[PDB]
């Protein structure tokens, strides 16, 4: 029997999120142990809410009611297997009372709890992770957090405690010595004493960020300490923190770093000192001598307001950071990087990542990077180089954690990211004295030049090149041909010249690469080319041609572009989306590479599609026709293809499934008919001539008529439990009026 | 009666275009004289199609069926008043037989008519305008056009004849002397003889463009004459064309202009010579001495392929163009404009427009423009300055829109430097310019910090377009040297605004005493430095669309709560596309009380507090289209007396409250289209009041066509003063057998 309303999967989880549920489903499968109820409309939780679910080990009740939750005393107490309970964003006025002893994980993030009591927490002695963060913060109308004395001290198995984004004003005493990770960010703690961490000898992480914050240009309501003072850390505060691997002192207004802080911290691996006032400490820094095992150092955004110094002043003591792998120096702000300035970094054996983003750097002596031992990521993006809540409580608050360079680019080798600069022209010597760059990002440099096949000769082994978002003038057939190992080329958003009919446009250079694999020409507004109308490549596997004008290129009165993709003999993935196509001429379609396995023509305006032409494409496995205006399906698809496995047809105008459709089909595993105009599916369309190979049928968003007519399909839904129908709660009757909004499986 | 399926008016014209009609409506008013049936699915036409409509003077049957039209012989013959008949894009294989002699205008553009015959045309002696263009062209499977000899000679009142985009091979002989406009563009005519236009003494326009075309880099299938040869025009071809005002010789592969062509053409006003090979003629040009009344000369796109000369070479004979008003020289392609190179243009008293777009110009000595007597438009867009596809009814060789937005040009002298590379404005960039009122610096990759000194040489700019740069608004004094600024467009400068960690300063807005219109759209603004409020005594319109008010007005942050309050004079505010799910009450109440127009369309609003409309006594238009609203107030008139237009289309309203329509005697226009209404009950309809409602939009709603739809049908029939547009699109979604049917047809 099909699980409803939750999608149950035996990885036994009952994903039942965002299903407009107004209460705990009394139709949940018995063998469920993990129940996700997030983003619904649950307003009440009673001791009868989870009655026939005693086997439950995990409940997620986050964001209920979605867009305030009431939980009776002891509602969860009859669940002896409950290990993880997530009550985030539930506007809880108090910690739920009578929580079960079995809990190992409890999160009350983003509520209105201002009182952490013994009666709520102290019995929960099996707790390992406790998240009480984000209850009182910013300009929210909320109270100072009251933490009863000794509340955490009985929790002798507690490994993680998060109390960040609450007003504590003091580190709570009597913390359990089991603590491994202590999150106290943005807690309004201004003073750290010798006693505050005295017992925490197993502590591997300490986050004291956002205490006495640096509020200038803060993108959130930020209240500094008096006179913008620094956090006051006692000389001996970290004395017993011998196991510390992570320390976050971001935005604590530090001007001085006491080297004695790290005297007994020999395992310190990651040190976050963003958003402080440490330009002076960066230039002298006795503390750097205390971190021989440090791998990550973040000193981003320590700039002096109003300043634009000529050079970055890096202390020679940086040469002591022998284990350093990554240095983040965003937002120091300085005009020029000379080779001399980075001498202290050049003997560090493992320094692979240097991040100098957002420094308004105008000039760089690029040869310096060659003098490092093993740079892998040279990040210079965003400089001036010339020729219900907006903060995710579970993300870093001071920096995006996304990787610096796309992993697909980085995987090829050394990466040089010069995106968002002003290299509007690459001259004859731009890339001299560089390391062997394999991954090069020149995105958004306002480059309008005519690449001529000589500009990258100093770095001929570039394999992934990102030239997106420029204004490149493709007016030379030898462009980029010096890059004989080029595999991935991204030219998206270079529409500036393409859009102008009157200038010449030349793409013939595509053919000269022997190992070009992926070409992105998206959003170039290509509608006209000069002399050579065909794209050709023996190697190319993937062409993204979205956001261009195939409607014009293939207009009925023009034969010139009828074979535009035919010369891509090796092509298997082709993206023709967003080309304003109302139809594709038969000859044009039949001239698509016969080697295609994946074809996207979604988000056009297709009103017509010749299914017969699929005969020409015996390797086609996926056809994406979503977001068009099709009103018609063939009833003889099988005569046209025996290779198609996925057919995406959502968001069209299909109002009728033909007789003998599903069994015809036969090769399809996945058919997506959601968001069309189906009011019914006749017995004839189901038929069951042959045994289907279909494993997923999407049907939500269709205006189903829930009368006698819908019975044949409901009976079809029952027999074929091997055909997954996603979003049953959204597979809804649009009519008659008395049922409008009701899911069809409920009938 | 309620009019259907057409909308009728008095200009008495029945608008019936694009309504999925399968035949000519019979339900059209008896006073209708003009009938627009274009873009329908009409497929047959008989003498019975219009039997009810014998007083029709104009019919438009273009684009039927909207993707063959079959017209019976003499279908229109009983239409005694019929002067205008448009039959464009109807896949006609022939001219319809038995057209009425009353016809004075006939258009057969974009059909498959390869035979122009006496049986079709010759008896239409009242014809004044005959359009036969675009029947065979480009890569269309078609045949050569057979014009039967003398077919037009009986048309002695014919003033306009268009035969463009057909393969004619020769100018048809025996053309009527009455012709004033002759269009023969792209007709594969290689030779023009002395006889071709001999008797056309009233001709004011001759279009011979696209014959022996210049095909290089053509954005269409182009077939040049042999060897890319020039068109061949007899010395005397134009001898009796004394009345000619317009001559279009674009794309005729001309290398040489015979000055003698113009000897008897003393009224020539507009000369179009785009897409030829005239660089040599431009340098020499004896023909220029023959054109003292010429007002517009277009010599665009005459570039020598593969060339990039240092300078443009303008003949001294340009100084003979005494009446010249506009000179278009796009696509000549040259590296540098020097002052001496434009000497021959500088004494021309009426030359107001110079167009040098798309020349790949690297440098200009700007002081030269001062030496002209009367330049008003300096168009230098798209250079390198640093520190069916075609509409048959428009020009084929260039766009026809104004070079400069009229709203900008209206203030005075205009300088358009858009789409160049002025990435930095230094202290001398605008030295020695005329008094610029309108300045376009859009799309110059400019990432500089404006500081209040950059425009000091042209301190009188009134309209300033800085769109689509990467401006770093990091100085409170930016642009404050422009004391007279009235319009400032900073749209699409998101580059720095999107970075939280850099400073952003917008304080400069306050320093302008006559700033009226400010566009800050698509800047992705979500954080500002030090000053969180926009302020101005003068501003009347602010465009803040495409920013992040959802972040700025976040529930946990009171800093931007008065962000627009200081715009004390504002009457128009655009808050569209700010990803707003809800606006905090306090924030909404801090919007300027002077507002008359508020757009919050295309957000994701699920909530709107209708009570807050109380603090906005002058509000006339509220636009909430394209959100996710479900609830409508049931007492709007308690909350507003001024609201005249309320736009709610594309929301999720599924019920109208009992007092609804009756409450608001203020609302003239209510748009409820594309919501989730399945019915409208009698209750929600009226209490009989001083209701000013004149337009109600309801199309796109999933109406349940049962008896529950009955009250509304009755309401419509008993309330004719309320217009409901697109009534054919007011459709039953249910039940199954009724769906797709217009609710009026049940
Ligand atoms: C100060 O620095 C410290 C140390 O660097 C830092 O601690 C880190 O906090 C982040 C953010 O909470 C932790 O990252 C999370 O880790 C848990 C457990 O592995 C994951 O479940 C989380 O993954 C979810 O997060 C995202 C939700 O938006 C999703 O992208 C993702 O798919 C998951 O759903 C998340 O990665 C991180 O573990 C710690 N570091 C350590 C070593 O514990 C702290 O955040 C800094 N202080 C501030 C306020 O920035
Ligand atoms: C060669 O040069 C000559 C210049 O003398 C040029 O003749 C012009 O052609 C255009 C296009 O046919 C004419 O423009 C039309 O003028 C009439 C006025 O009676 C209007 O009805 C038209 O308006 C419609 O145009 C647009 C439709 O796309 C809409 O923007 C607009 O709202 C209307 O719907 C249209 O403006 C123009 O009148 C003549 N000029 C003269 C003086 O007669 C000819 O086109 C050139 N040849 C080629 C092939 O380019
Ligand atoms: C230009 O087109 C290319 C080619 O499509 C784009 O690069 C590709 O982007 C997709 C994401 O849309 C990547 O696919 C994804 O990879 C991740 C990581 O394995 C996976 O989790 C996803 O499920 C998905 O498979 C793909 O790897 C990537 N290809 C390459 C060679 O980088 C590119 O983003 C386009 N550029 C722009 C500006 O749109
Ligand atoms: C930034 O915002 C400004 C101000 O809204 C935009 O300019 C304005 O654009 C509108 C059209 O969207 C113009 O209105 C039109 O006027 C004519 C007649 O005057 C009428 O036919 C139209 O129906 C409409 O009313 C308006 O005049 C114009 N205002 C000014 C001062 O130019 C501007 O386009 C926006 N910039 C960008 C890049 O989006
Ligand atoms: C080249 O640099 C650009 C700019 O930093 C990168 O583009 C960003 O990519 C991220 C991650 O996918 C997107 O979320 C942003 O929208 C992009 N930024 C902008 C402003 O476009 C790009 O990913 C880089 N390329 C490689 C290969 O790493
Ligand atoms: C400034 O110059 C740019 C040059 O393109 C003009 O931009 C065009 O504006 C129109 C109307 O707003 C748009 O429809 C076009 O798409 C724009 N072109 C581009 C490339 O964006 C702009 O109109 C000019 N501004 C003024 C005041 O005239
Ligand atoms: C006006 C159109 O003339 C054809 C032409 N196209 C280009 C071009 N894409 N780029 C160019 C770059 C430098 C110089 C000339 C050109 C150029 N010329
Ligand atoms: C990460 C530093 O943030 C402070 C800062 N913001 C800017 C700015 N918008 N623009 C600038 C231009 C030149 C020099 C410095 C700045 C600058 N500095
Ligand atoms: C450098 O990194 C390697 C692992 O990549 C590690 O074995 C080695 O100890 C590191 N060297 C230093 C000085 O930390
Ligand atoms: C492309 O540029 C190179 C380098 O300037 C030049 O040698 C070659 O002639 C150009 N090819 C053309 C113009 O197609
Ligand atoms: C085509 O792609 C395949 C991998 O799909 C690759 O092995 C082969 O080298 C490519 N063909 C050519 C001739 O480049
Ligand atoms: C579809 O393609 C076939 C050839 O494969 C062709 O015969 C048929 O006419 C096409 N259908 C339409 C209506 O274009
Ligand atoms: C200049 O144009 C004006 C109309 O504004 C006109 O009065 C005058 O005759 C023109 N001068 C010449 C030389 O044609
Ligand atoms: C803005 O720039 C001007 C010109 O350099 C300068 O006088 C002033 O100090 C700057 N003001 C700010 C906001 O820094
Ligand atoms: C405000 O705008 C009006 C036009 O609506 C204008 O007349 C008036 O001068 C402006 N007031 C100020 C103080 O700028
Ligand atoms: C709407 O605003 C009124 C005051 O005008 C306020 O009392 C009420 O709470 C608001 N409505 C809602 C549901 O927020």
């Amino acid at each position: 029997s099909r699980s409803y309303p939750c999608d149950e999967k035996k990885q036994v989880i009952a994903e039942c999120s965002n299903r407009r549920l107004q209460e705990v489903p009394q139709t949940v499968g018995k063998y469920v142990t993990e129940l996700d109820l997030s983003d619904n409309f649950i307003t009440h939780i009673t001791n009868e809410s989870f009655q026939g679910l005693q086997n439950l080990t995990k409940i997620n009740l986050n964001h209920n009611p979605n867009v305030g939750l009431n939980i009776t005393d002891g509602a969860f107490l009859n669940l002896k297997n409950l290990r993880e309970l997530l009550l985030e964003d539930n506007q809880l006025p108090q910690i739920p009372s009578g929580l079960p002893e079995s809990l190992t994980e409890l999160s009350l993030i983003q509520n209105n709890i201002y009182n952490i009591t013994k009666e709520g927490i102290s019995r929960l002695i099996n707790l390992k992770n406790l998240y009480l963060a984000w209850n009182c913060y910013f300009n929210k109308v909320c109270e100072k957090t009251n933490i009863e004395d000794g509340v955490f001290e009985t929790l002798t198995n507690l490994e993680l405690l998060s109390l960040s984004f609450n007003s504590l004003s003091h580190v709570p005493p009597k913390l359990p010595s089991s603590l491994r990770k202590l999150f106290l960010s943005n807690t309004q703690i201004k003073y750290i004493s010798e006693e505050d961490f005295k017992g925490l000898i197993n502590l591997t992480l300490l986050d004291l960020s956002g205490n006495c914050p640096r509020c200038f240009n803060a993108p959130f309501p930020c209240v500094p300490c008096d006179g913008g003072a620094s956090i006051n850390i006692d000389r001996f505060a970290f004395q017993n923190l011998t196991q510390l691997r992570y320390l976050n002192l971001s935005s604590t207004s530090l001007r001085k770093i006491n080297a004695a802080w790290f005297k007994n911290m020999p395992h310190l691996k990651v040190l976050d000192l963003e958003f402080n006032y440490l330009v002076g400490e960066i230039a002298s820094g006795a503390f750097l001598t205390m971190l021989p095992r440090l791998e990550i150092l973040d000193l981003s955004f320590n700039y002096i307001k109003g300043s634009y110094p000529q050079h970055i002043n890096i202390s020679r003591n940086f040469s002591k950071l022998l284990s350093l792998r990554a240095l983040h120096l965003r937002g120091y702000v300085f005009q020029e990087l000379r080779e001399d300035d980075f001498q202290p970094l050049m003997q560090l054996p493992n320094l692979s990542t240097i991040n100098l983003g957002i420094n308004f750097i105008k000039q760089i002596d690029f040869k310096l990077f060659q003098n490092f031992s093993n740079l892998e990521i040279i990040y210079l993006s965003e400089n001036r180089i010339s020729p219900d809540f907006e903060f995710d409580p579970h993300s870093n608050f001071y920096h995006f954690t996304r990787p610096l360079i796309k992993p697909q680019c980085a995987a090829y080798g050394k990466a040089l990211d010069l995106s968002l600069n002003s290299i509007f022209f690459i001259g004859p010597n731009q890339f001299e004295n560089l390391p062997d760059i394999a991954c090069l990002n020149l995105s958004a440099n306002s480059n309008a030049q005519v690449l001529s096949g000589t500009e990258f000769s100093a770095i001929p082994h570039v394999k992934y090149l990102d030239l997106t978002n420029n204004r490149l003038d493709f007016d030379n057939a030898s462009a980029l041909t010096e890059l004989s190992d080029l595999e991935v080329l991204d030219l998206s958003y270079n529409s500036h010249y393409f859009r102008i009919a009157g200038v010449t446009h030349h793409l013939e250079f595509i053919q000269n690469f022997t190992n070009l694999k992926v070409l992105n020409l998206s959003h170039n507004n290509i509608y006209t080319l000069t002399d050579k109308y065909n794209l050709e490549s023996k190697s190319l596997v993937e062409l993204v041609f979205s956001g261009n004008r195939l409607d014009i290129l293939w207009n009925d009165d023009d034969n010139r572009y009828i074979s535009i993709f035919k010369g891509l003999k090796n092509l298997t993935r082709l993206d023709l989306s967003l080309n304003r196509l109302k139809h594709i001429p038969n000859e044009a379609f039949l001239n698509l590479p016969a080697s295609l396995t994946e074809l996207h023509i979604n988000d056009n305006m297709l009103k017509f599609f010749n299914w017969t032409l699929l005969q020409q494409f015996p390797r086609l496995e996926l056809l994406d026709l979503r977001g068009n205006k099709l009103l018609f399906l063939t009833d003889s698809l099988s005569d046209f293809t025996s290779s198609l496995r996925t057919l995406l047809l959502s968001h069209n105008r299909i109002s009728h499934l033909p007789s003998g459709f599903l069994s015809e089909v036969s090769s399809l595993k996945h058919l997506d008919l959601s968001s069309n105009l189906l009011k019914t599916i006749n017995k004839s369309a189901l038929e069951t001539k042959t045994t289907t190979k279909l494993s997923m049928l999407e049907l939500h968003g269709n205006p189903f008529e829930c009368t006698c007519d819908i019975g044949d399909f409901r009976r079809w839904m029952d027999e074929h439990l091997n055909v997954k129908i996603p979003r049953l709660v959204d597979v809804i009757c649009a009519s008659p009026g008395d049922q409008r909004g009701k899911s069809i499986v409920s009938l």
